[PDB]
């Protein structure tokens, strides 16, 4: 788990987050779609994007990363106390959209790269220290889910 002093550093590095929610969110999707292109094949409403100019202008993605930050968010502030918020998500992600755990991976990976280019200096090593512990507890819990399911 997490000390209190670690989930302190994950929800002050988040309150950077909530000032642009979708611009993080935006810029997210951006950094997994173009870095490991198989991931925008998931998505039956992105996958028209050719470019990442189209990806930029794409109000619905930044939408969607609204969404997608908005449900992150709200599963680290219930720090590791969140089996309720967890359990549907690996669900859906794994029976539904067929999300590979790799490619939450990607994601988490995406995450720690927008804070640096969004908030360069500003994101230090016990920070990253502790968003990376929080992103790989959430990787594990959903990995714990997919497994019950045989999912991949
Ligand atoms: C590589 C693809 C992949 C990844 C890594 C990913 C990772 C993550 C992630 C990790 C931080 C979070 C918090 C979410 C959160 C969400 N995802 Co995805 N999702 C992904 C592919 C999808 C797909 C596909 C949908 C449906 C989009 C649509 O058509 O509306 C989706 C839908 C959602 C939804 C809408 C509800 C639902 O369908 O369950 C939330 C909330 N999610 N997702
Ligand atoms: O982009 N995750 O749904």
């Amino acid at each position: 788990g997490l000390s209190d002093g670690e989930w302190q550093q994950v929800l002050n590095v988040w309150g950077k987050v909530e000032a642009d929610i979708a611009g993080h969110g935006q810029e997210v999707l951006i950094r997994l779609f173009t870095g490991h292109p198989e991931t925008l094949e998931k998505f039956d409403k992105f996958k028209h994007l050719k470019t990442e100019a189209e990806m930029k202008a794409s109000e619905d993605l930044k939408k969607h990363g609204t969404v997608v930050l908005t449900a992150l968010g709200g599963i680290l502030k219930k720090k590791g106390h969140h089996e309720a918020e967890l359990k549907p998500l690996a669900q859906s992600h794994a029976t539904k959209h067929k999300i590979p755990i790799k490619y939450l991976e990607f994601i988490s990976d995406a995450i720690i790269h927008v804070l640096h280019s969004k908030h360069p200096g500003d994101f230090g090593a016990d920070a990253q220290g502790a968003m990376t512990k929080a992103l790989e507890l959430f990787r594990n819990d959903i990995a714990a889910k997919y497994k019950e399911l045989g999912f991949q």
